[PDB]
């Protein structure tokens, strides 16, 4: 049972679900085995009606597609479409945020406003939008219009690419034609070139995929920018994680998905419906988070992290989850069925993301408070239906210190050097106190036992003084196993890393160290790491592919994770992926994505499914980057 | 051997290829069997790294995806992505045309110009772009800017949707939220909603797919519009089809792909290099067409149709094909390999479409004549290498009368009624002389013996007085079996259809009838049929779903064909598809796409793999539409 998840509460709820005959994601995975060898090697194509075409990894015919598409062509086309799908997800997230900001500053959504004036000003200056002597709503409208225009061809390339990376990096990517012209333009061109009879050259397809991954990076950066403008830039905050944050005597409302435009309003309206909740016979409206919108409200408001990714269903298995408010992106549709057994009202709110069997509430920024009142009223009804009945909420919760936006990190460092905030960090990088930086990102994969790779690699990296930051469900796993709790620094961190964390934390008025891992936010907030990594780059006069910075999609599952890893490579990072991507069916594509892209961008993928070996490989990558700079290791 | 193709020349070249051990598409198809039952039923998903997930069509587990995605959800997501890929192809085609027009009228491409002033004026009037008292290049620039803007969100919806269908049809599609906001916007939203954890409601996904199919329709209409502005609106023309159009004593240059922006320049520059060809020891530069760019030059310049679709390789099997100029879209990459055995120089010209092993010439409208001179010089070299050596060009060619643009059709009808050109056609529809209209469209599929479905259904429809028009490789098949030759009217057409064709042809100054099938152009020129079908709609005061008009993707292969069939349904047509699409794995999705969409758009798919039964079903659909109007049948 410990082979399905390393989270103890998840094991408890798996026992409960097995008890009651509630089918789980691990059960469905067990029904799916043996899985198909063509697809999970990437050697399968259904790109037209002459298919499906499978190419045996080794042996006799079939060796080539019916139309003549080779193994590498098929592999590259599939990977390109994965990158495009992830880019579409992130880009639509940011597109909805841009629409919300425009509507707010045009007077069409009064529940939304400019909550971070300073970030709006700095973004407008970064884009060349004039701020001085201009109405705040005027420059916000201009910023939203620039964001919307970055989705198509225009006078300029994608500004959320070209103005967020150092100019030398932009030059390197422009010398290879990797700079995107428009986000949706790149997505459509990927869909065009990978369809039948089009592009059939592996190197060409992989370069196009790098461009599409940069479009995804632009989408992530824009989403972070607009969410910070509308809802505020996160600052350090203390909260709790895992299922134990649920309360049998409260109205449990879990916000699940990626777009915060809805759940941020939920967090506010719930406090106003506190009295209504009391009238129902409840202590209050206990709002918890699931997946990335949960991480957004965790970073901005200290909302507890109920659960993440592959184990989302386990929340409903408590029996005390009265509402699950879904927007889109990584909701298992199984919840809609599982609700029937758990007395959970599952509520979709977005037009392009509905699930069969769930109540739908058509969200609109013009009626966000109205929608939220209706939804939480349904949640109150659901609580009323279960008064006095038995629930099993595992009494398991960790302490989580989060809210480490790049702005907050720079400020906390400025406590040690007011005029050159990055200098203390670079100093400790030089003297060995900080070996390097690792970004943990991505989701949980049902094939990898939950949180095993993240915790294992994190332990091996922290004991060697790697400054570890995390986002999304990587942050979720590490926070559910105690890595955002400073009380574990002594157990987890090496001496130099402990000293650096202690120095910053004691300079930041909390008497103790920073938590062993810095939670940088959601899946799109990976852009935050870019913002940090580029900044240090600018401070050191070098390109990212010269920094001892690595990334780890240790348990990657989603197409967005593939796009994120691809643009982590593209901006120049060594990027470990801890699950097998569908590239092993063609040695040329694997060699390009792990070896020869070093000649193109300086980054490269590291495919390794053993977390001990993967941690050693990440350590070696960090140490080679250190050596290239002339640093001991 | 007749089981692989009904084209006699193709059978001859298949015998030659088998003789010499040249692997063919039919051979590769034979290596691919048995094909996978999950994919060709649509019951397979690889939309994230937890897959591949297969759902058995019948029996025990696996019954549901690992994440809980049902059979219908998986089927709808796959079909949605197919529609998006086809839309991306057509839209990128039209996008490149828009860029070429803008560059031409800004002074950046002197080889391109406004060749149809009248079509530019009428398009500008249809869009509300003011023509009166404006420079032709100014309104052309405005038209190109509107075309480019239709690819993203703006003040208005997609104008190439909303201004080309009758306003009642636009109202019907707007009542269901089917009107696209932007072409690339819709494509990206399809990629977003079909990725993991997003949309999981079959009806929702299919409605989104209808919207994306309308985006594809807009792309087709825009491509036709811009190609007509730059290169001219086709008029009737006489030429020849099949391999016999190749000449052993000429420099054989075959233009292959979809975008005419290149091959139209090739057609002109070749005549200027005629003297160079003579110097090489050749009679001239024999330019032939393959697939849809070949059909474009056939409709505009009377360039012979060498071959189409699944049999393209057979051209190289003649041994006398010296050059194959590929842009993109439906080129079998096998040609790049097959060239090594046939002495054929295969030349890619587009950045996003290269093939491993082929010479690449970077095309640019700023250097189109320069590129063309280089490419045809390589072709002359290739001819020089083969002087006096043996070739086998089958002496098989049919007569093809084509160039039937909607403008040309309206003019030919105006010969019978100068002020109400559509009235004679509607008159003969009423009195039974014309039973209905069938649009043949789409490609050849290696599973269906080549051209069998097209010819069979065409015979059964023509003998019952259906006015038959065709595009793309449907036109290619029907023209290679003699359906564009008026000399066959007596053999093919029923008495009333023969009388109508004879009346129009004798009124049009050629003493004989029109050909049994009206060639309306390329794959995007399906929009032409829309232009006709809408026009009659406007003349009759009814919606398309009330017209006795049907469509037939009789041997569909490409994702573009799926998108085309979907928007044929969406605008309200009964639409037969003659190959199995990946929808039969879910009865609900099949029922929606064949039965209940009648309540939504009035059109519906007809899935039938037997061409006799399919022809009967098309006949019955035409007759039901006749009955709804109160007409005998
Ligand atoms: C022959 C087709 N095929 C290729 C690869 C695998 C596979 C790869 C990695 N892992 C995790 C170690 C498991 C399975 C299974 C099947
Ligand atoms: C069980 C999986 N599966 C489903 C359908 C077919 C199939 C369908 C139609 N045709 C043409 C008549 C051939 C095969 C084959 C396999
Ligand atoms: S595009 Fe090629 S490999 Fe893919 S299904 Fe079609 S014929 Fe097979
Ligand atoms: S999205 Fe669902 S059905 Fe598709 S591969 Fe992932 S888990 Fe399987
Ligand atoms: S045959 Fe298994 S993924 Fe296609
Ligand atoms: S298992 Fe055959 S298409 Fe995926």
């Amino acid at each position: 049972q410990n082979l399905k998840s390393t989270d103890r509460a998840v094991q408890q709820m798996l026992d409960k679900a097995k008890r009651e005959g509630i089918q789980t994601v691990w059960d469905r995975y067990e029904a799916m085995k043996p899985q198909c060898g063509f697809g999970e090697t990437g050697l399968c194509c259904r790109h037209c009606l002459q298919g499906p075409c499978g190419i045996l990894p080794f042996g006799d015919e079939p060796k080539v597609g019916i139309c003549g598409a080779t193994a590498e062509v098929i592999v590259a086309r599939g990977l390109d479409r994965s990158i495009a799908a992830g880019a579409a997800g992130h880009s639509g997230h940011a597109k909805h945020l841009a629409h919300t900001l425009k509507k707010a500053v045009q007077g069409k959504a009064a529940s939304y406003m400019i909550k971070d004036r300073t970030k709006l000003h700095s973004i407008a200056k970064r884009l060349g939008i004039p701020t001085e002597g201009q109405k705040d709503e005027d420059i916000a409208l201009e910023v939203a219009k620039a964001a919307l225009a970055d989705f198509h061809e225009k006078d300029t390339p994608v500004l959320w690419v070209t103005t967020v990376l150092p100019p030398s990096r932009v030059k390197v990517l422009s010398a290879h034609g990797l700079i995107p012209a428009g986000i949706d333009h790149e997505i459509a061109e990927i869909m065009h070139r990978t369809s039948m009879g089009c592009d059939a050259d592996a190197q060409n397809l992989l370069l196009g995929g790098l461009r599409c991954s940069l479009a995804d990076l632009a989408g992530c950066y824009m989403g972070t920018d607009l969410a910070d403008i509308l809802f505020g830039t996160p600052a350090p905050v203390v909260t709790e994680s895992n299922l134990g944050v649920l309360k049998a005597d409260a109205v449990n409302v879990a916000v699940h998905g990626h777009n915060p435009v809805l759940s941020d309003i939920i967090v506010s309206v719930s406090k106003e419906m506190e009295n209504e909740a009391r009238a129902a016979g409840a202590t209050g409206i206990n709002v918890v988070g699931i997946c990335c919108t949960g991480n957004e409200v965790l970073m901005r408001h200290g909302i507890p992290a109920c659960t993440h990714s592959v184990s989302q269903e386990m929340a409903m298995i408590t029996g005390a989850l009265d509402a699950m408010i879904l927007d889109y992106q990584c909701i298992q549709p199984s919840v809609a069925t599982i609700a029937e057994c758990t007395g959970t009202t599952v509520i979709t709110t977005m037009e392009m993301s509905k699930i069969t069997g769930a109540t739908h509430v058509n969200f609109a920024e013009e009626a966000a408070v109205e929608n939220a009142k209706q939804i939480l009223r349904l949640a109150i009804d659901t609580f009323k239906r279960r008064k006095g009945k038995p629930v099993e909420i595992p009494n398991i919760k960790t302490k989580v210190v989060a809210g480490f936006s790049t702005e907050a990190i720079i400020n906390a460092l400025s406590k040690l050097n007011a005029n050159d905030p990055l200098k203390p960090l670079i100093d400790n990088v030089v003297n060995g106190n900080i070996r390097g930086v690792c970004l943990f990102a991505g989701c949980n994969n049902v094939k990898v036992p939950q949180d095993q790779n993240f915790t294992t690699i994190a332990r091996k990296l922290l004991k060697q003084n790697v400054l570890v930051v995390a986002t999304g469900c990587g942050a979720g796993a590490l926070m559910r196993h105690g890595f955002m709790d400073p009380a574990n620094v002594d157990e987890l961190c090496g001496d130099g890393l402990k000293a650096v964390l202690t120095a910053i934390g004691e300079a930041n008025g909390l008497g103790g160290p920073l938590p062993p891992v810095l939670h940088m936010g959601s899946c799109v907030d990976n852009s935050r790491a870019v913002a940090l990594v580029a900044a240090l780059a600018n401070r050191l006069g070098v390109d990212l592919d010269r920094l001892p910075v690595v990334a780890s999609a240790a348990e990657a599952m989603h197409e967005k994770a593939v796009a994120i890893g691809t643009w982590a490579v593209t901006i120049g990072l060594p990027t470990h992926i801890g699950v097998l991507p569908p590239i092993t069916g063609s040695l040329p594509v694997t060699q390009i994505l792990t070896s020869s892209v070093k000649d193109i961008t300086g980054g490269y993928f590291i495919v390794e499914l053993d977390p001990e070996t993967a941690a050693d490989k990440l350590l070696a990558a960090i140490n080679e980057r250190r050596a290239g700079l002339g640093l001991p290791w």
